[PDB]
Parts: C-alpha cells; structure tokens; sequence
C-alpha cells in the first residue's frame, strides 16, 4: 500500500495496474493533486462519504473490463465483490463499502473463503481464473460467466453491460454474461425476468421495428397499426401535457420522442442506478409538472407483452412484475374493460 | 422539524410535502446523504452561505408551483415571502434568507401579521388562501393574483414565470399574475413598465414578426425593411468584432444571431437573476473581446419602440427606461441627428 | 492590497482594473461571496492549491489579452512572470505558483530585476512598455513580440494564442508571436519545431485540403489519393476497434472523424496543458477500449511529412520530434519495409 505509488499508477497507467513508482501527491479540499514539473495537477475529487485517499485508491483500482450495472447487483443482493472493486458511476463512489483483498482500509478479508464473508453475497468473476472455484465453495454469492460452467443451469443476462461507466453491448468485448446464485450454501433457481435497455434521453437508439416505428410515426398512427386502443398508450407512454399535473409519460422511449421535438427538465433527486427511476418533471413548452415521475426503459415490445397480459376487470390492483432479477409493482387502472392507466411504483 | 423527515419527504415525494416518516441521513462536506440499501446516495449539495441542513430544508420547502421570476420581485423591493419559500435558481439558494412559518432556524415569525414584519415588504400569494386578505392588513407587502382583487386597480406583470427553475409562458398552467403593491399602509401605483423576455442564448425563441425577420434576414436586408437607418443597429445590435475591444452587442437576440452562426464565449461574473446581465465576452473566431458587455433581453418591438423614442441633437446623456419595474439607465451617444450608440448601464 | 477592493473591481470591471472602490465580501467553502442587495452572490470558487482569497486575487489580475497557450511556455522552461499573472484555465490555476509585483502573497520581488529572480527563466511581454530592455538584462528569461527586436533573430511562434481560456488564431487582434529566449546571459537560438493546433474534438476545424479531404472522404479514398501506402494510417489515424483493446487513434483529426458519427468517452485523467495527451478511451458503440492512449493535434500535413521522413528497416526504434519546442518521443513499428504502427510515447 501507498498512496504515492497508486498515484504513479493513475499518472503512468491511467488505473492501478500494479507498477512500481512514486510521484509527489497533495491533498486538499477532498481532493488529490500531484505535482507536475512544478504544479499541482487534480487526479481525483472525493465525491464519496470514505476518506478521499481510500476514494482514491477504491477508485484506481476499479473494474476496467465489462461489468454488471450496479442494479442488478443490487437486485441479485450482492454485498461485496471477490478481489475487485465495482465503481458506482451513477454515484461517482464504490459500489460496494467493504472489500476483499484490495484496500487495507476496507478489506474485512484477503480472500472470500474467509469465514468473515460466509454470511455475505460476494460476487464472483468466473472471467478471473479460480472464482468459479470460489463460488463453489461460498455459502452465499453470485456468479458472472461468458460460457457453461459444468453442473450448474444458468440464466443468460442482459445484452448490455457497464465499461468504465458507458454502458453498452459489446462487439469488440462480451457483455452477455450467464447468472448464478447461491443462498446459505444452496445453489438457487434465478427467475424468469425482463431486462431493461439502460438507455438515455438522448441518444435514444430503438431496438426494435416497433420502437422504430413508435419514434417515427405519430400517435394515432401507431397505436392503429399494433392495435393498442383501449390499452391507454396516449396517457401512458406518449404522456398528457393539457394540465397543470403532467399525466402518464412512464416509458423512457416516451419521453425520447418528446424530447426529440420539446426539452423539458429531469430532476434526478435520488441520483443511484435502479431498476426503474423517478424523476420530478417540468415540461418547458406547456409548464405541466409532477413531482414524483415513475419512468423505466423497457423495450416497447416487452412493455406491450406485459400490459396486454393483465385482466381488466378490476379498478385497481398492483401488477408484480420481474425485472432486473427484482419484483417491481405496477399500478394498473381500468374501467369498463379498458385501461386508464398503467404505471410502476416505487 | 426534522432532518430526517425533510430527508422522507425528498426520496419519496420529491420534495417537502408535509408527510410523516423518517430515512437515514449523514452530513458530510456541505452535503446530505440518505441510506438506500447499504450505501449513501446524495440528496442535496450545498451551494448557500447558510449551514448545510438548513439550506436542504429551504430547498424542500421551495415554492413548485409558477412563481414571479426573482428579478421581478427584487425590483419591487420584497424583502421576505409569507409562508413559502421562493428558491433563486440562478445562486441555487433562497431568494431571501429570512422566512415566515417555514423553517425555526430562519423563521422571524409564523405568520406575516407579527410586529418584526411591518417594516418588510412581504410577498403574499393570491392564489393561496386568505393572502390577499393579509395584504390588505400588510403595511408593506406585494401580491400577486391570477383574476381581480375588489377595490384594487392591477398592475399586468410579465406573460412569463418560473416553475421549477424554468422561465416559460404557461400553457398547462397560468403564468401571468396581476401585481400590487403597498408601502407604508398605502396602495401604491406602479409604473408602466417593459418587461425582458427571460430567454436563453441557446434555444432562443423569437416572440415577433420582426424577430423573425431578423433572426432569417441579412443585416442589411433587415435594417432596410424596418427603416433602421441612422439608429446604429450595426453596432448596438448585430455587434462589430472588427478591433480588439468588441463593439456594441447589448440585444440578447444579436447574441442568439451570432451564437448560431459563430460560437463565443460569455463568462456571467455576477451569477444571479437581474434585469440586465454583465458578461465578459470573448468572440471565438476574431478574438474580438470586451471585460463588462451590458445584455439585455427586450422583445426587439419594445427596444426599437425606445430608441425610436428618444431625442438625437446630443453627444451624450442618460435615458432612464422603466423595465421589470425599475429603472434602467442607458447611455444613448449621437452625432449628427444619427444615434452613434444605446446601451444600458449598470 | 485589499480583498474588497479586488472584489469591487471584478463586480464593476468583470476584472482587476486598479480601480478605487469596495464591495462587502465573505469567503466560506473555498468560495468568495458578495453581498447583493441583502444577498449573497459567489464571485469565485478556488479551485486551486493557493488559499482561497489569494488565488481570487490572482484570477483577478489574470492576463485578459491573447498570451502563449500554457504547454508552450513550460515548454520553454518559463519559470514565473514579470507583473502579470498566466492563469491556466486548463487546470483553473495559476500557470505559477510565484508572481512578480502582482500579489503580496505570491510575490518573490516588486520587479524582475531583483536578484531572486536571477536563477529563474522570467517571460517578458514585449507588447508591455519596458519589458524588451528587462529581457536584455536578465540571465534567464522567455520573450514575445509582434515585431521585429533590434540585434535577435526570431523565432516564429504558433499561429494561435489564449486569449481569456479560448485559444484562437486572431483577426481582430494579433495571436502570432516572436520567441526569443536567454539562458545564462547568453540568447539562444531556439530549434526548428512543429506545432499543435490546440484543436478541440467537438468543433474540429480543418486547416488544409488534406484535412477537408480526411473528414470528407472514405478510409481507401483517402490512402489512395494522397499515396500513404505501407505507412498504416488506418490503425494510426483511422484507429482500430476490432477488439477488446483499442489500436492506434493517436491523431486528434482521426478522433474528430469518429466522433462525428460514434460517439465515444475520454478520461483526460491529467487535466493539464500539454503538447501530447493522454487518454483513457472507451468506445461506446464497440466496446473497445484503452488505458492510455496518446494523442496529439498535428496539422496532418505535418504529420504525413514527419512519418514519410523515417527510416523503416528496423523492427522498433524511438523517433525524437521537435513539437512546441520540446523534444516528442515516437515509437516507431515497421515489418518488411512497412510501417506497424507510429505514436507519441510520455
Ligand atoms: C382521478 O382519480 C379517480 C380515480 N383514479 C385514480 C387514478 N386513476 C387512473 C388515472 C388514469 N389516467 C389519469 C389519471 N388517473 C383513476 C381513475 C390513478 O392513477 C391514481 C394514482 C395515484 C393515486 C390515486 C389515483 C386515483 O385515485
Ligand atoms: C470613442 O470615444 C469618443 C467619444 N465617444 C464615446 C462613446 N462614443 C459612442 C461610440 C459608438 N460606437 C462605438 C464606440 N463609441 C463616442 C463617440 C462611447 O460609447 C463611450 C462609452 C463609454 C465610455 C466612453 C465613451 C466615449 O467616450
Ligand atoms: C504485438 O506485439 C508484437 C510486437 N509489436 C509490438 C508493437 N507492435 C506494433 C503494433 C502495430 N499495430 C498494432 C499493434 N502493435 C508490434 C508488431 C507495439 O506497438 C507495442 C507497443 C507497446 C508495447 C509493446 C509493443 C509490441 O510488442
């Protein structure tokens, strides 16, 4: 350990990646500095609530290759990764508090066969050689492979995955990952679960012929060629701006056709990565707002799978439905056979 | 009152909305964190002089509804808001820093009927019960309303307010408040006034033929159409980067011209709301520049309807205009029965 | 001196402009505040390794007319200024840490005459009455011009300068220099040198027909017009994102290209002025990636001409160029005559 020697790395490497050397570091205000021919240069901001040179060397020594979301680590309840360190880029801080083997400020072990971590969720990479071994012994843990993994059934994740905070599905790299996971030494059956497209305002991309055609089309248009009257897509998905309460507008395709042609402002007050997100919204065009806006980013496809699989005979219910390996609630409305609306809470 | 009540309210309805419960919180480096699963998520960072905790308060207890631009309100000289809290988006803090019936650590009193604040103006909302009526008994106060007020003659303020941090004409939502105001115990009337336009640079919107005209015109196509001739639109308007000082540009809408066509760079030295902005402009394609550059926002009509109004047999005097109900000075420079230059002066 | 009175200056001036005057001023949070009308509005926030009133001093007394970019006053081995101060608006610093007869605080001397100012390299502004002759007398310093010096031979700067953070190639006001330097007494004659552009990725701007033609045209068009055969501008210049890790892109023009059409992250994870940067690259359409990747802004031309004038017998060897009067090491890769690959190594 050194915190000069981490500071070399960043410098010379760009992450720690284990190489002798030092350089003259500084910290001030939270903040790392290092001395370049005379003057202090800025590595690295603590925006973590650890101490700013355990950020820093938590963060040096990040995961650099694919990686899970943090969401699905969450949803999977993993406590703690096995010799790595996954950042947080939506928090700008580690995902995980403690650490194996990494840090001797955060270490509760060196290795995760250590009784310590028995009651811990620890996530293995069976990419690092030995950690499938590793979670064969672990009472709790789970489990990332690219291929089979002999004796063990295994649930094929998203498409997509996270690289130094951009996440993406990999053509030069593997991002599809298979899934296991252990409980109190028990291997579990993971289950049936959609996923969602982890995309952004935007740089929306679709994903499918309908997703194409919903971006390109008008409303009417659209909702006649996939027969959806009666399921409320006008409310729902495309979103009500005729009132001071902005009505609707739950899918993230939704509000990337919007802001497309009319910006309105996302207020992201719990800025963390989860399943399904809320925002206070205010559209700038009309003055319509709400201050608790439930959106996800399903593919439409998936969206319409799902509403179009729910009796609509009651005037109110939670809908359950997995995503993410987690169970989100659904609110579904209706009346008289149709669908007033259908919107997650959280 | 409660930190981690105010904290409840932020996770789960976006903002103070009164509601019981309590989440986790850690105060750290100017900044509220709220556990969410075994890790801390940032809810608030401190930009205010008031202590962290308070300033989070004031922030969750703002005001989300439209509300008078801060501009608006300083120039009419209010000094504190009866029961609300009016967040200035552009210092993202508290327009004023004392309240009433909000907060115990800024509150002077509960309610505005108490002696300590006779001698403030107080901002009442009509559109909250029983405020117009606690205007009446106010012995300084301003009021807004949407519809009439019996025995009061109105004042018409702006089209635009603000929801949110958004300046925008509502559509969903009204925007355009009458205005009244008492000093001393007596009913003041306020002055016919311009009103700036709260527009941005980037997106800008123009509101008129003529803004239209200019904005797709030539300069020269333009300046013809609407006999501009001898008025120094070429300098006061469109701007000249032809030297090292930069010449003229005091129209928000010139800006907008040119940002379209040429990029530049405009530092805000003074970040706060007002009625007419000082920028240090540096020009990136002639590296013409100027230190203070005066920008103001009028609707082209109403600023082509002032310097058409003014006498021109002088070198040099001051023109007082009232805009957003304060008086702006502008120096108006001529020679020869021709304007030379106009531009305010703060 | 006084913390006001610089404070009076950047409210009224946009700068320090030696004017009389004081404003009410408060300085929490590595931030300096004044008072508004009964608020407080922040004029600075230190982001720097100075307290916080003395680097506020500094910003305000910054040179606000085009100066040397930063990197080539390092360069140059430019050690402190003669009463001025080069604010890095690259690191939102001061280029140094010392100052002549600027601040009380920073200040070694009142003028650079004096004998602690003997051992270091000072820049003298020749524009600045006076400061040529302090050139002639000192033992160490760096000197800019517009014109010609009687009894030195120049040396032809870059064509862009910084004026006020945005580097630009002047119009309205002159951005190339003369560069005269003395060490020891003795003038020396600086060596013939490249340029970088100091372009930026978003608006690249093409300075040549070669460029015109690389944005404009297809991979092959290109190699095969301009005959570069066997020189492997396509890992160099075009970049590779065939795998995991990502092959050459080590000119900025062939970053400028991508982006246009694939957008990608860059970590600058020593955010500094340097001829030469380093990047730690993640391509977001692929999902290729890498560490460190070197990257300099050469006018292509310049480029074709430094490659097209190596040896390419051997298998690796290290190319030295002068680029902004520094000596650049490449590696250079041949195979059978052919080159492999050519990059800047720091
Ligand atoms: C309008 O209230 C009458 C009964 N009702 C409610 C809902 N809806 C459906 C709907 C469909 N489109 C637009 C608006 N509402 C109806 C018909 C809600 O979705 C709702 C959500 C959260 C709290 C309460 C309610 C609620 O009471
Ligand atoms: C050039 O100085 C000769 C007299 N004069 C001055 C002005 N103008 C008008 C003008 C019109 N277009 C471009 C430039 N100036 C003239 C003709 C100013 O506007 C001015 C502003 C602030 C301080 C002083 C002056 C000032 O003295
Ligand atoms: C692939 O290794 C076999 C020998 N070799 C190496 C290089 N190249 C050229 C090349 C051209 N295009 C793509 C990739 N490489 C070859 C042929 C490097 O550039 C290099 C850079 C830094 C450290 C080591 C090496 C290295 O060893």
């Amino acid at each position: 350990m050194s915190l000069e020697n981490v500071a070399f790395n960043v410098v010379n490497k760009g992450h720690f990646d284990g190489q002798q050397g030092e350089v003259p570091v500084s910290i001030i205000n939270n903040t790392v500095y290092t001395k370049v021919d005379g003057v202090d240069v800025e590595l690295f901001e603590n925006k973590t609530t650890l101490p700013v040179n355990v950020a820093f060397e938590l963060w040096a020594k990040r995961n650099i290759k694919p990686v899970p979301e943090v969401k699905i680590l969450n949803n999977l309840g993993v406590d703690i990764a096995a010799n790595t360190v996954i950042w947080d880029y939506k928090r700008d801080a580690p995902a995980h508090i403690s650490t194996i083997g990494v840090c001797s400020m955060t270490d509760i072990a060196k290795k995760p066969t250590e009784t310590i971590c028995a009651p811990l969720t620890v996530f293995f990479d069976g990419r690092v050689d030995g950690q499938v071994d590793l979670f064969r012994n672990a009472r709790n843990g789970v489990l990332i492979t690219e291929g089979s993994v002999k004796g063990l059934q295994p649930s094929v994740g998203p498409k997509q995955a996270s690289l130094n905070g951009v996440t993406l599905i990999g053509e030069a790299v593997k991002t599809q990952f298979n899934y296991y996971k252990k409980v109190d030494g028990v291997v579990q059956q993971l289950p049936e679960t959609y996923f969602t497209q982890s995309r952004n305002l935007q740089e929306f991309k679709p994903r499918s012929q309908m997703e194409i055609d919903f971006l390109e089309l008008a409303m009417d248009e659209f909702i006649e060629r996939y027969k959806l009257e009666g399921y409320a897509f006008e409310h729902i998905v495309y979103g009500d701006f005729s009132h001071s309460q902005l009505g609707g507008l739950h899918l993230l395709i939704g509000l990337a056709k919007r802001f497309k042609e009319s910006p309105f402002e996302l207020e992201d007050f719990i800025p963390m990565d989860s399943t399904v997100k809320n925002y206070f919204i205010t559209d700038a065009q009309t003055g319509s707002s709400k201050c608790v806006c439930s959106v996800i980013d399903l593919l439409l496809d998936d969206f319409v799978e799902i509403i179009k699989s729910q009796d609509l005979s009651v005037v109110s219910k939670v809908v359950k439905v997995t995503i993410d390996y987690t169970e989100i609630s659904f609110m579904l409305w209706c009346k008289d056979g149709h669908v007033e609306t259908f919107y997650p809470k959280l």
